[PDB]
């Protein structure tokens, strides 16, 4: 089954990939070889083209991503030569520095080998390159929640945080052969960070509150005609509210709701008062000023709606089918401000595209 | 077909109406009443028992209402036996008065004799039954544009608007036998308004903008036990963002987000500034403060999710399953800010409920 699977969602890639590329003559050609090559070594291996246009068709089908009218121009770095942790490593610090870019963001992915058997060659842990450390204990909350599982994990493994708010996890991964996976810390040269200020209320950095510049996901899957690229690490730029409404507001998560209306000189008595509505607006003003400050690529929710309509308008104009997750392309606040509110989106899903996979940790 | 279809809903509808009632026993001889009833008459009549519990169960069923938790206290007033176009418009009048209540409103539904044949005996052409007027001619645009195919209707029929921005449409409706609906003009001393003002920035009123104190849904079909009650208003109280977010700032409704922008006097001019957010934020808490100032009923979107959290329990100790169609449940502002937005729900279809049906204009 697993090599009939294989052939048939290549067959399918193939054709779409040359279609788009002009080069639907090769197909009939470049599928014999593959046939072949299934036939005789279980799996077979993308041209560079191949991989490369099919992250960006990856990106182009991903429901969830408001983000998508730049899928054209993703980065693709082909890394499926490494063979060793020290390659690993380094490809990732150096992805953390090429799509940084001195703050002006580029979208990149770094594609690892991928699955040969089922079996992975690399096996990245963290969620993304780079993230913060949470702690629960005693009572005592310290850091992003959300990071408790793999924090406990990496300190299992020798790694001990400051115990700050803000710790930077190291970078964490397995390698095909080895029982157990390697950390390195983040060097905080390529790390860039934006503290948190407000564009007119000056008590605003008494909270003192920062995000980092880049979100850098690492533990999704792509898949591209049948093949498994588990180890694929990917980023654009951050979306405001990602940081204003959620990372930092959410009660699983910062939670700084109470502390922004403090600060902000509001009451947070009353739920007419609306204060949890204007804390966030203003929480997420500043997020958008600071990121802005400190020359470090962001979006607003109504720039990007206004860059998805674009989005809905190009697949319309190339024919292509449109599909979308509603739930998640709305914008956590004022949402029916934007057009994506008001209309119903195909949640099917196409591959090329990005999974979620199961954590070996937890 | 027909008749089959409305014995097994009237077998289902009985059952579990009964057994909610604690009159369990009584099924076995209510059903064989009803299955002579339907065989000699093509229908059944509920008892005035059957169509309170049903009307509530309807409510309790209804997917997309967040303000479920009070299911079991609406107000039913049984109108079977309205025969001619007073009694009609009276008994809406009635349902006006008894639903304000002074202000403090109080759930309510009057239901008018179910479709027969399919025949309607009522037909109720409001969409509430209190409602404004919208006007567009000659790149004019006045009033309430989602009113705009029923007021064209109505000055058709001889009714004429004084073409302010919140004229009240007139009660339009049609009985049986008649080709053309009849109205009538609301009288004011029945129709409770609220002036918008914010609790502290004064130049709020120069909007002179105002909202009707009560919504009374008149055009959905209340389907029980197989009957369709098809004329059947109701009526809860507001959710302040019906009116903040959507009434008053939807670009295809009032628009007024640039304005109210203007009078709280920050610029309209760069969408990193979150401007409309901002203003939505602050039309929203003049329109709980306006209600709360003049003593009418409202809640705010906060508030409202806790009482459906708690609906969301009832139903569990009450081992009743829950349906809910996230998409409308999550409030308009700040939806991740209530627990909604973090769960999922069972958008199922479960009957008594309320139903669409088609405009008889347009
Ligand atoms: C260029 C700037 C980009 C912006 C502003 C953007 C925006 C976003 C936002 C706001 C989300 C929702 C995230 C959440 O709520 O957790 C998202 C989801 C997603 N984005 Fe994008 N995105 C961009 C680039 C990319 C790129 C480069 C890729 C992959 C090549 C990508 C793939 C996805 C995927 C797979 C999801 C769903 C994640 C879960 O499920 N995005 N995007
Ligand atoms: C007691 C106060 C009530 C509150 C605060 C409340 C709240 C709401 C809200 C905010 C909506 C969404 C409306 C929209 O966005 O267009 C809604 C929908 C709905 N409500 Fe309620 N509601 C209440 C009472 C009632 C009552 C008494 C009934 C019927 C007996 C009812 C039946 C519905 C139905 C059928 C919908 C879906 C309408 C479309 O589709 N609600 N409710
Ligand atoms: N105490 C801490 C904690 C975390 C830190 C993270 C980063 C840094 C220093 N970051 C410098 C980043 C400069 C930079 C500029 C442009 C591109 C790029 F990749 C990095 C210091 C920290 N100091
Ligand atoms: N700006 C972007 C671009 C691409 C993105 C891709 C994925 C995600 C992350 N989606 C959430 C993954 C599940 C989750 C939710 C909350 C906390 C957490 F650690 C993980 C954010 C992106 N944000
Ligand atoms: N020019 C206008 C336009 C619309 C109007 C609507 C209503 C009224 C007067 N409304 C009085 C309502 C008083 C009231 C109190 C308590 C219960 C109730 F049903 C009505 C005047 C208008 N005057
Ligand atoms: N507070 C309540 C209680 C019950 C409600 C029932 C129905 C509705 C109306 N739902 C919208 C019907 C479709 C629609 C959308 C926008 C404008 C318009 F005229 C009609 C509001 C309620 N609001
Ligand atoms: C439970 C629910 O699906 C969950 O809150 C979803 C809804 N929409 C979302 N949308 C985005 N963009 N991100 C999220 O984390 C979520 N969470
Ligand atoms: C097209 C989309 O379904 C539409 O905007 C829906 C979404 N959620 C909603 N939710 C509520 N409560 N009311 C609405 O009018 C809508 N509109
Ligand atoms: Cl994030
Ligand atoms: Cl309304």
């Amino acid at each position: 089954e697993e090599k009939e699977i294989l052939w048939n969602e290549a067959k399918a890639f193939i054709a779409a990939c040359y279609q788009e590329l002009g080069k639907a003559a090769e197909v009939k050609d470049r599928l014999a070889d593959i046939k072949s090559e299934i036939d005789l070594t279980g799996s077979y291996v993308h041209t560079k083209e191949e991989l490369e246009h099919g992250a960006k068709m990856a990106w182009r089908n991903s429901n969830r991503c408001i983000g998508r009218l730049f899928w054209n121009s993703l980065n693709v770095i082909d890394r499926r030569d490494v063979r060793t942790k020290e390659e690993v490593r380094d490809a990732l610090f150096h992805h953390i520095e090429t799509a940084t870019n001195n703050g002006k963001i580029r979208p990149t992915i770094t594609i690892f080998p991928p699955e040969e058997k089922g079996e992975k060659q690399v096996e990245i842990w963290n969620h993304q390159l780079i993230r913060y450390a949470g702690y629960e204990s005693d009572g005592e909350r310290i850091g992003d929640p959300a990071s408790c599982s793999l924090t406990a994990a990496c300190e299992e493994l020798g790694w001990r945080g400051e115990r700050t708010d803000f710790d930077l996890l190291p970078l964490i991964f397995r390698m095909k052969g080895d029982e157990q996976p390697v950390w390195y810390e983040l060097p905080r040269s390529l790390v860039i960070e934006v503290p948190i200020t407000h564009p007119d209320i000056e008590a605003f950095s008494d909270l003192e509150l920062k995000w980092y510049g880049v979100p850098i996901i690492s533990d999704m899957k792509l898949e591209v005609g049948g093949i498994h690229y588990n180890a694929a690490p990917f980023n654009g730029w951050y979306m405001g509210t990602e940081i204003g409404a959620r990372n930092l507001a959410d009660e699983k998560r910062y939670d700084k709701l109470k502390k922004v209306a403090s600060v902000i000189g509001i009451a947070a008595d009353y739920n007419t008062d609306l204060w949890k509505d204007q804390a966030l607006v203003e929480l997420n003003k500043a997020v958008l000023h600071s990121y802005k400050k400190q020359g470090v690529s962001i979006v607003d929710h109504h720039t990007a709606a206004s860059q998805f309509k674009r989005f809905e308008e190009q697949a319309e104009e190339a024919g292509r089918k449109l599909t979308g997750d509603w739930t998640w392309l709305i914008p956590p606040i004022s949402p029916a401000a934007t057009h994506i509110f008001h209309r119903s989106y195909d949640n099917s899903i196409v591959k090329p595209n990005y999974f979620y996979q199961d954590k070996p940790y937890e």
